[PDB]
DNA sequence: TCTTGTTTACATTTTG
DNA sequence: CAAAATGTAAACAAGA
C-alpha cells in the first residue's frame, strides 16, 4: 500500500534525487519536471502541463521550502535558476 | 499569457 | 501527545 501514486518517496525526496543525479549537482525548474517525466513511471505521461498542473505546483512549494533546497544564479539571459542542494 | 517563486490554509500522517 | 511533515489547492508578484 503505497503512499503515493509513485510509492513512498516525498516530493521533497524526488527531488533530491533529481538534482543529486546531475552533472553539476544543479538543475533548473523546467528540468526537474523532465527528470520527474523521465525517471518516475506515475509520471512518464504527465509531461502535457495541460494534466501537469497539480505535482508541478507541488514540486514548487516543495523546493521554495524546505532550507534543504537553494537557490543558485544561473548565468545567462533568459535563464531560469539553479536549484541545488543546500550543504 | 505561461513561468517562476513565495506564501498561506487545511487535512492527515509521521516523528521525536 | 505535540511538533514536524506532507500533499494539495490557491492567491499574488515579477520574469520571459
Amino acid at each position: 500500500s503505497r503512499r503515493n501514486a509513485w510509492g513512498n518517496l516525498s516530493y521533497a525526496d524526488l527531488i533530491t534525487k533529481a538534482i543529486e543525479s546531475s552533472a553539476e549537482k544543479r538543475l533548473t525548474l523546467s528540468q526537474i519536471y523532465e527528470w520527474m517525466v523521465k525517471s518516475v513511471p506515475y509520471f512518464k505521461d504527465k509531461g502535457d502541463s495541460n494534466s501537469s498542473a497539480g505535482w508541478k505546483n507541488s514540486i514548487r512549494h516543495n523546493l521554495s521550502l524546505h532550507s534543504k533546497f537553494i537557490r543558485v544564479q544561473n548565468e545567462g539571459t533568459g535563464k531560469s535558476s539553479w536549484w541545488m542542494l543546500n550543504p
